[PDB]
């Protein structure tokens, strides 16, 4: 059997590699290079530009950390917006949420949403729900034009080479604060902190010049470069997301697999090194 | 220039990948094949039998999250054992603690100390302290000839092919229970929550057969297989090790770059998978 490995100039002299089973599909969309296999031990996995953007095996860390940390701060959530996240695995972990009323994606690229459809159908059973409104549409422009605020805001997008790359600047950060209701919350996908400060302190930044509560926490996920991904969490009022204002009991949530309500607080709690870089900002 | 990789059947069908800048030392031991390599992005890294046991970039996560836990909750610690540990990773991190008095170190192999000697500077340099009293044996005969109790002992062993394989069974445990204190703590290195939950079963059933309290912590560190570390820590008293007796605060410990007082808690937060499938143990 042959491997595929991830390699990128955004994590230089290093590489992870999977065992490929068999290839499930492969194309160029609009926007990027689509690859879904099978590994031999990771279950299914889904790159875009030769990067891993999932896989079955652990993609419930991500999914339920960004989703969860954020759903169990704000107090009654009826709107959300997802950012990118074409594959369905936060609009899955919304939908537990009874109280939740609207869900709008923005996803550019709809190959990945159809692909994801077809080949990760129980990462992308969320589209079924009624409360789901799909839009296919560059994120930024989105942003500038939507009439609704959000309660939280999930940006779930992939890295700052290719279409994301209209995400990571200070524009894209006040267009998330407007389209806030007054005590909303953002958790945005933010890089790993073995190899990425100087990004994570430019995003902070950005969100510091915004919001009055910017916090960074950090996901244990193996087949992410580094094995770990951090969320850049911002939040209009004062408190911030550190702390859960609920707990999920009831028979949506029964099977969690990563998240519960001890190891919110955890996430938030960084290496020495990175603290000492990220409070002078 | 050429990349090493990390294969192992204790992994199957993952790699982990790094660029050689030059090949630095080579050799069979009587016990391992070792490889010194600087790298083009994680400094040198040290590979004994072709497994990643450190690189310069993120030893610091793994020997001040070892050494640093115990060592807090350990009230006046005097006498400590490391076991394997060669490459003087840890004794560094003791020899920060002015109330020791001794350090024993046994470990199999003098070549990985020699190695850790000439190519790891800044890792080895702890032997230079006149508490340390190195014994070159295998620590499952050592510690059934050992006179002294310990206050600490920290497990610093490779993974159970080769020579370690005498450290991971039950036998092993009952020797560390005999050389603690009556109020003792062991920390023992013990695999990844990502792939090992069978090892964490096995190794949980062995210390609850004998010590008052068996934890389990977790650290990152992206050089070893899917991204993070557990540590197996036990206690003979019924307080255990998530919490800190005492902070780092004295000049020796102004250069701590993972552990903190915060994150020692934090580590031993696990996802909520783990701790299903480790309750019923
Ligand atoms: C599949 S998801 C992978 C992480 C696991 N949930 C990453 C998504 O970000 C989308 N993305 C990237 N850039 C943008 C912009 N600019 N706008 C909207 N969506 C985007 C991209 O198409 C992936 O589907
Ligand atoms: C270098 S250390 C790497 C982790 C970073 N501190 C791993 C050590 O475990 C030793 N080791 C392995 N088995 C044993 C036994 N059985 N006894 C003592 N030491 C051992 C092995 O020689 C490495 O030096
Ligand atoms: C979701 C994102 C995808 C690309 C990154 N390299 C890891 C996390
Ligand atoms: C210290 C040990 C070395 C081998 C293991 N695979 C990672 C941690």
């Amino acid at each position: 059997k042959k491997w595929f490995s991830e390699f990128s100039i955004m994590w230089p002299g290093q590489a992870f590699s999977l065992k490929i089973k068999k290839i499930l599909y492969e194309t160029k969309s609009k926007y990027q290079n689509v690859l879904v296999f099978e590994s031999t031990t990771y279950g299914k996995v889904l790159v875009l530009d030769g990067v891993i953007q999932l896989t079955e095996k652990d993609e419930f860390a991500y999914h339920e950390m960004m989703t969860h940390v954020p759903m169990t701060v704000s107090k009654e959530p009826k709107n959300v917006l997802v950012v990118g996240g074409g594959d369905g695995g936060i609009i899955r972990e919304l939908c537990k949420y009874k109280s939740v009323e609207n869900i709008d994606i923005c996803e550019i690229d709809e190959t990945v949403i159809e692909v994801s459809k077809i080949y990760f159908k129980n990462i992308s059973c969320g589209y079924e729900d009624k409360r789901v409104n799909v839009f296919i549409e560059d994120a930024s422009k989105f942003l500038e034009n939507v009439t609704n605020t959000y309660d939280v805001i999930i940006v779930d997008s992939s890295d700052p080479i290719g279409p994301a790359e209209t995400l990571f600047n200070q524009n894209f950060y006040e267009k998330i604060y407007n389209a806030l209701k007054p005590n909303g919350y953002c958790v945005a996908q933010c890089e790993s902190l073995w190899i990425h400060v100087g990004t994570i302190k430019n995003m902070i930044g950005y969100a510091k010049k915004l919001f009055k509560k910017v916090e960074y926490a950090n996901i244990s996920i193996p087949t992410y470069p580094c094995g770990c991904i951090g969320i850049l969490c911002c939040s209009k009022t004062d408190t911030g997301l550190t702390k859960p204002n609920k707990k999920l009991e009831s028979k949506e949530f029964a099977d969690l697999k990563y998240y519960n309500y001890e190891n919110h607080s955890a996430a938030f709690k960084l290496p020495a090194f990175l603290l000492k870089e990220i409070e002078n900002i």
